[PDB]
């Protein structure tokens, strides 16, 4: 029963590691089944599923996938705060906030990086379609290549929706 | 005394190993004692019996045939929920929620069969018979589950056969796709 | 002070090892002080004495003599439960419980197993069969000539064995 | 823990040599939490014996300690075998309160420098109501019992049935 | 929920690990969301991302920079108190607390040490300007040599408010 | 905060390790503490620094002087306890209680050591420090048993045992328990 | 939150290490800020930096400068009990207890043994002893031992309990 929990926080501090998925689910169905429409405030400082140029989860699009789904599927708006960075899935992740709920910090940053293969890298392009309004082509071309935002980027591309400043 | 279980929740979060069976079924009966037609929530993201191309249960089948077998002892309903995955006995455990509430997300997916019985050179040799006891009693679960016969059934696990959310729910392991 | 047993439930899910007769017992007695006339629930699936055909207790018999003993000391009446198995001594133990009270489910499988060092040896063997007899309401004789062979039962034949009473179903 | 909550000390084990001093810590604990409250020993051991090998070489002066305080406290001692009471775990289940001392059906009992040896005996007599004599032939040989020659022998007071 | 965080105070004892940031604002984010604007009390004896002249932090700057940033969103006011020393990364940190609100004792000790490693040393130039009162070019000229403060040298450089005593 | 402190009762059941002395004190000082004037139980079954005839403690002496010292800085009386034995520092420290509450059961026995000091491997002039401490040990046995320096020096030259009734009458004890 | 805390007493028992500072100094800011005014006692028995003629600090006396001027710090007065010793570190942090609240037992023993640093602590010395920087810095220059009355009169030290 820790701590963050008793205030409706999951804060992700890490690289979306295998056991990581499972723990935010957990914590988001505890909440919902706690308090039925309070909000849920998911704070994330994440590299997303590499670290230190290693990948530390082979799992990490469908992971973060599971996890949005069960975000849609609760009844409790979640708000995300990105603190530090979110890259790949953990952008993935911050982007699919609750739309005029999803916060960043000044300096924060973001990053977006066999029918399986071919089954999931839709969904994923799809999520973050809807996430920031845009037409499957032109998200898939800008997939073409690593782009890097910085907060007020990430504003203007409608991964995010507000700055919090002092 | 976890959280989750004040709230009537059990999440299957791993592959199913030796000690997950016992685990389940401990919660059930103790859920079941705790309120006696309150329903119980089954939140399942599993690839069953394997993991990472490795089995990590050879009791899988017969564990997995045990948590049904209590599933319909207990007085209380279980929903099932599918979060992820549900493969292999994992699916067996999905569909054996209360017809009506088994519930999967919109991009969930759904694996039947199996394992490999793997029969080690220690043995027994009653043994092997009870595997041909075994291998009936799953279909005969799946069966009951899917509402099909058991030879279609026995076709079906003779490939391995992968559904979506949409497939699985008109071969009837599944009956609703979960939206806010 | 464990969940399961705040709700007088007793749940041997292992081969009973040396250390479990030890955790039954203090649980029965526990129970027993707790309240004195309210039934306690004893769920068993057991191989009892063996484990991948490995003997992991040497004192096994004794020991669940050990645990019938209490479990007939204690004035609050014992429920069984077997699960998936009881095999051995499990077995022994499962049908120990209060007549009428014994249980199983639907697909559960039972079995039942074959100097001054010699003159209480003897005694052990002897007081096995005795609880079985008991349990089972039959004669001493018919029951050593059962444990000659290896016998296994499913659920409707151990209850015609009287090993059982009832089947669950929903 | 629990049984303590319910003045009960299960002793399950082989008495090592941490043991006597938790049975003894339970004691003075029980003893001034309520000062005539009877107090529960169940004993299931092989005394200082574990599969042949001595697990305590300090048995025999540990467990006199034990009646000691058992003799000290105001409040009653009951004492119940459960499975076995060997070597010292005889002694100790005896020392229990006169007519106070109890088995199950199937218990068995067991009984195996110079002050210290003299001690023990006068312990086992002043408990079975017999002389120092008599005793220390019984201790010549290793004698077993079942609960009811145990009863005849005085080590124990009642077989409990229910 | 250990004893000092009852007190709303966090004392940051060591150099500052990798694991020391996260630990740093799951406290402030706790402190908020239980008491809106009740003050939390930031105890700094801090040598920095270097332990015996080596680096044990990597991240050390972009993770100082995480915590200010919350430190600048929460709505309760962070006092700090600079104990044995702030150095480096510490004492941009002992720096943004509250101005008035920044506190050393009397022996305390201070020093000062593409588009990522460029966006970065701008922030941190940019962090000490504001805390300090002074422009950004008199201040990236401070930082070319190592500079140390005792108290009162801190204190007129507005590193800090004041000094304690009894 | 065990159980047994809850009932003001210390029970040392074991070789007076380092650890030992310390946890005694922390003990001593919290029950001070908590109430100012009541008594403190001292259960005392020990053979002292030796265990198995091995010296585990280099330090039991002057450590045993240490919780005397708070034994009588505070104003909690302490009552003593043999249970079975108390032997070397074990024996000082149980003679160290309340007089007319210092306990002993039937079959305890007790033992004063010819003290000593135990030198390293590896510093100097510690002489004042250890003829400085052989002279402490002295005069606490002789406020304690009621006897002056001179006869207990030569007690402590052999080893000694009593059982309880000798150890009452040389004032180690006042009273042995019963029913 | 353990036991002694409760009663305000803060029992440092060991040579000071690295991780010692930390803990009394969160334990004087946690007494701090529970009760203002109420007094702390610090007890003390330790060999400051150095443990068996090795030194386990190497940051010793700028760690126990932390300390004093933490206690110099807070509004609650911290008395300071001397048990066993106090050498080196050990002794400036015993006299750095409120005048008149520093006390000692009756065979208790005392012992004192860059720039800035060293500067410092002379300093704190001076001021606890009421003793001008040079006479201090003249007794540092030879390993100087006090018995509890030696250190009554050097002014390192206000009470012997008895």
């Amino acid at each position: 029963p820790s701590l963050l929990l008793s205030k409706r926080i999951i804060f992700l501090s890490s690289p979306i590691y295998p056991h990581i998925s499972e723990q935010i689910i957990s914590q988001l169905l505890y909440l919902e089944y706690e308090s039925k429409r309070k909000p849920i405030h998911l704070y994330i400082n994440s590299t997303g599923d590499i670290d230190n140029n290693k990948i530390i989860n082979l799992n990490g699009i469908t992971d973060v996938i599971s996890i949005v789904d069960v975000i849609n599927y609760i009844s409790s708006d979640v708000y995300t705060y990105c603190l530090g960075k979110a890259y790949g899935i953990a952008c993935i992740l911050a982007s699919s906030g609750k739309k005029g709920y999803r916060f960043s910090l000044k300096n924060s940053s973001f990053c977006l990086n066999n029918k399986e293969i071919m089954n999931t890298k839709k969904k994923v392009i799809e999520i973050i379609s809807k996430n920031t309004e845009k037409d499957t082509n032109v998200i898939s071309n800008v997939l073409e290549r690593d782009k890097y935002f910085n907060a007020d980027e990430a504003v203007d591309f409608k991964l995010i929706d507000h700055i919090l400043e002092k």
